[PDB]
């Protein structure tokens, strides 16, 4: 459906879900989620036992997510390098959270955005970034992802 069917594993230690999944104690415990990247309107830390990164991004054609790629990748990557599990979520788990995870996958592999989206969809079939985010991801692939891969090498 249009908000998925529960949070889904994308890679080891990396999950995508909707805002309800992100409050579901049964899902968080079963998937051992200890880090949540919340990317939606008025995102704030909610639960105990969880490290949050909150990005107040709207579902709007004007919303810039590229400027949040670096902070998001650092948060996800440092969680995963510690052997812990991160959930990235927005409202529906379809567009905003998916875009950040695509940028992560592109940075830790040699994938362009379309192969990164294929990877997300293998775990979360409803994934579908809005057209504005597709444009940002294509520009990222063309001009920036190579710089981000070098940054990842130098940092970690």
């Amino acid at each position: 459906g249009p908000m998925g069917n529960g949070m889904n594993k994308i890679l080891p230690g990396l999950y995508i879900g909707n805002f309800k999944d992100a409050r579901d104690a049964e899902q968080l415990s079963k998937n051992k989620v200890t880090h949540i990247l919340s990317v939606h309107d008025s995102a704030r830390p909610m639960l105990e036992g969880v490290k949050y990164l909150c990005i107040p991004a709207a579902d709007s054609p004007s919303q810039n997510l590229t400027r949040h790629f670096k902070e998001s990748i650092k948060f996800i990557h440092e969680c995963r390098l510690r052997g812990e599990s991160c959930l990235v979520h927005c409202l529906a788990g379809v567009s905003r959270s998916v875009t950040l995870v695509i940028a992560y996958i592109m940075t830790v592999t040699d994938f362009g955005w379309e192969d990164a989206l294929h990877t997300v969809r293998a775990g979360r079939s409803c994934a579908n970034p809005a057209v504005g985010f597709q444009r940002q991801l294509q520009e990222f692939e063309k001009h920036e992802v190579h710089q981000y891969r070098q940054w990842l090498k130098e940092e970690y």
